[PDB]
């Protein structure tokens, strides 16, 4: 299917997929809502939300629903730690 530098480096394969891309997920690594099973945002999906919402501040669900933490009555906000792990590049050169 889709093979080459231009486009997805993989073909339409896999049971689970992203919610924003709706194509495929490299691996579980993708950011999955701790409350919403359907919500499936990969690395190149959460970041955009981390900056839009608050790169240095809090970052709610990349969907814009502010889904609360499973069991807990508080929204999950990426921590400085992950914020960088997913970003993989703070500089926008
Ligand atoms: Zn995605
Ligand atoms: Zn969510």
């Amino acid at each position: 299917g889709s093979s080459g530098s231009s486009g997805s480096p993989m073909a339409n394969s896999g049971p689970l997929c992203c919610t924003i891309c709706h194509e495929r997920l490299e691996d579980t690594h993708f950011v999955q809502c701790p409350s919403v099973p359907s919500h499936k945002f990969c690395f190149p999906c959460s970041r955009e939300s981390i900056k839009a919402q608050g790169a240095t501040g809090e970052v709610y669900c990349p969907s814009g629903e502010k889904c609360p933490l499973v069991g807990s009555n508080v929204p999950w906000a990426f921590m400085q730690g992950e914020i960088a792990t997913i970003l993989s590049g703070p500089s926008s050169g």
